[PDB]
């Protein structure tokens, strides 16, 4: 996982559960508790997993629950940090651009198996978004959607259409319904 994002997760874990819980969890995997992670590092996914697992043990919170909340809160961090991804945009705009943004952000990562977040219109007031990846971070994904609705102050309805795994790839499809029309038919 790209360093920058892991950095944001750690800060969020601190916001959620406190510095001792997080400091201890980082040590248990051999990190300096105040380790400074850079945009160049590809942090080992297993070590992240063990960090979250340790936080789960210390807080008594379920790890899926933790990921959900980290997803929710992550959006506020992104909005204050990178205001450019949010500026002059509505929620639908923001969501439709995520796939492209993530391809840009992982272009340099050695081992090029980056998650896809392809969204497409399926009605005048609704899109389907499909998370496809090697990593199966379902709860994080859903939390991120909730965080986005929260930030843009646009109420949505989120229905999971299906989830599944095949050929090592996880897939989660959601239908997101907006309060009023955001699309119209157009000559193809
Ligand atoms: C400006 C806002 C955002 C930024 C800057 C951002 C950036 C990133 C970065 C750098 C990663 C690391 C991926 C890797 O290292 O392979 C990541 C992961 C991920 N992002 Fe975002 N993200 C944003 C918002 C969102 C939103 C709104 C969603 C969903 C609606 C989303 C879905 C995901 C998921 C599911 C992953 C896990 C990747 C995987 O499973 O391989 N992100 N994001």
């Amino acid at each position: 996982m790209k360093g920058t994002i892991v950095g944001t997760w750690i800060k969020t874990l601190r916001d959620l559960y406190g510095n001792d819980v997080v400091d201890e969890s980082l040590k248990s995997v051999g990190w300096e508790p105040d380790r400074v992670i850079t945009p160049l590092e590809d942090i080992d996914d297993d070590e992240v997993r063990r960090i979250f697992a340790k936080v789960s043990e210390k807080t008594g919170k379920n790890v899926n629950e933790i990921w959900r909340e980290v997803g929710r809160q992550n959006i506020k961090t992104f909005s204050e940090w990178f205001p450019s991804y949010f500026a002059g945009r509505r929620l639908v705009n923001f969501l439709m651009m995520m796939d492209e943004v993530h391809l840009q952000l992982t272009k340099m990562i050695k081992g090029a198996t980056p998650a896809r977040l392809i969204a497409k219109p399926v009605a005048k007031d609704a899109i389907e978004m499909e998370y496809v990846s090697k990593r199966k971070m379902y709860d994080y994904f859903l939390g991120l959607i909730e965080g986005s609705s929260k930030f843009f102050k646009e109420e949505i309805s989120v229905e999971e259409v299906e989830r599944g795994e095949k050929d090592g790839f996880s897939r989660l499809k959601v239908r997101i319904k907006f309060k009023n029309p955001v699309f119209e038919y157009k000559k193809n």
